[PDB]
């Protein structure tokens, strides 16, 4: 519960706040009303993440849910970042193909859902149940990976050169880190509990650090961003 | 109370699911920028309230409230699927007959309000006050009623004569059902109780997949949804 | 706790109400596309605060948290009427100054953090906790303050004569009645209590309506929102 972890909590509330400042600083060299939104998008990121990785470390953003038996300590402030979050970097890789608006609100939609049906499984009181969550949510995740390579890897590139590779391998990162979820969820506190919650925390710092972060170092530092 | 209406939360359910699944593969034959977004705003539709009907099926979306001197079961979960489907109905109209985004605003809202004020009656524990709330909330239901007459309908005609009658159809189907919901709720558990929990429960499902699926198997059926 | 208070819960309720009313009432007489969109942001502010005003005043949105070891009564309702009303207002600053996407969403978001942050502090049950929730606030404060004077006063300029004038007055007002809250809150009830809960709602209550009200007497009184 809260104590082991609390260093994972810390280091990823340090990380995201210092990715936060850094892009802030270095967004303040911009003009490009298009790179502008990239910007934008991409430091409110680490930002919420930021905020609620502080609330699990102060202790705000933890609960106790009662399942299996036990009363188990359940971290409902990542649904929080998430809600937000997700659909943000979405965002940025849908403002990057230009896709139409049609395909931006399934994707959003689709997340929603994603997300809402993981909370609604972290917090559910019957054992067997909790999984029934996570498959739905597996299946949002699925369509919304599903959209990324039917549904936009083929824009990338009936657009500009630049933006189709990067693209490429922002969509090639999110594919890889948003598959891990799930399955740290299940592993973890949250699902089976094979792997205890101080190493479950470590597992989603680095994830969300990398996609959060990670994921914004590569796009903000691309000449992709600009309009040409 | 969670038992003798399992169902109709069970059959709504399994209608919104089948509909979601039916317009996903539908709209997999979909290449019109325009007809996507209709696609994509109605197919989100019964897939939000089929993971809210699951909710309540499965008991997470109950709660228990007290007033007029009793624990009274509450469906929450129902204000959850409405806070979202019902804007998403609203900006289908919206789209079909173009409107401005002012008007989008005002109804988009108008909604929150009468959702929000809804589910703040839904859970007050003073009996005559969640009367208070009852009205304000169908005051906000008319003024949507009222812009879909006043404010749309003078529209739909200066634009195509498909669109038009189209419109018309599914402006004619929301206000009788959208009109239904208060009554209902007036009627029953959350209001008076002259109708108990388990009739309720089957009439707001009547009403909720007529909405829902209803309404899209109309609007996805017409040819308004394309670009001429 | 819920009784002093009373009087200034029902005056805001009722002022809210009537600015909404007049609102309402003086946008009937508009047809212009863009005078539309500052009418629906503008009349639906009072709107929201009023629904939030009248949950306060019948002990709805009010709660008991516990910190500096008593029971603290904290009317939480106020975060909810801030979160959707505070980025509306940003909103007709915006249209205003006819502001980039980019700019827009780095506001909403900061405004999004400030009342998210502001409301994980009214709810914090660690005493000094509650401070450093009350900074991080106050930081996005600063940052959409700066926005506002190094981001969009530069460009109201740059627009049309009387759009910049408009423009200057809601800002200074929009600093000056922002600035106010954060200090309310700090000598308040959810901070330091070094003033009664009963003199911190009439402090609020001039503060929401000068700033939902007031500001929106200036601007739907003014030739700005319409297309010259
Ligand atoms: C903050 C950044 C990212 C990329 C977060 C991503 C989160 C997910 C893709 C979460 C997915 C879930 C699924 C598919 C099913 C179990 C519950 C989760 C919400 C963890
Ligand atoms: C899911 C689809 C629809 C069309 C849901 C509609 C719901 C309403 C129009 C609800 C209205 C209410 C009113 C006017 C007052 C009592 C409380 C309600 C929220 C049921
Ligand atoms: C309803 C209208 C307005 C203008 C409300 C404004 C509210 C704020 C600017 C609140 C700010 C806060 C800060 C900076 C830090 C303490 C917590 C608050 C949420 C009160």
């Amino acid at each position: 519960t809260g104590r082991p972890e609390w260093i994972w909590l810390a280091l990823g509330t340090a990380l995201m706040g210092l990715g936060t400042l850094y892009f802030l600083v270095k967004g303040m060299g911009v003009s490009d009303p298009d790179a502008k939104k990239f910007y934008a998008i991409t430091t409110l990121v680490p930002a919420i993440a930021f905020t609620m990785y502080l609330s699990m470390l102060l202790g705000y953003g933890l609960t106790m849910v009662p399942f299996g038996g036990e009363q188990n300590p359940i971290y409902w402030a990542r649904y929080a970042d998430w809600l937000f979050t997700t659909p943000l970097l979405l965002l940025d890789l849908a403002l990057l193909v230009d896709a139409d608006q049609g395909t931006i609100l399934a994707l959003v939609g689709a997340d929603g859902i994603m997300i809402g049906t993981g909370l609604v499984g972290a917090l559910t009181k019957v054992y067997s149940y909790r999984f029934v969550w996570w498959a739905i949510s597996t299946a949002a995740m699925l369509y919304i990976l599903y959209v990324l390579f039917f549904g936009f890897t083929s824009k990338a590139e009936s657009m500009r050169p630049e933006v189709a590779s990067t693209f490429k391998v922002l969509r090639n990162v999110t594919v890889v880190l948003w598959s891990a979820y799930p399955v740290v969820w299940l592993i973890g506190s949250e699902g089976a509990g094979i792997v205890p919650l101080n190493i479950e925390t470590l597992l989603f710092m680095v994830l969300d650090v990398s996609a959060k972060v990670g994921f914004g170092l590569i796009l903000l530092r691309s000449r992709a961003i600009f309009g040409e």
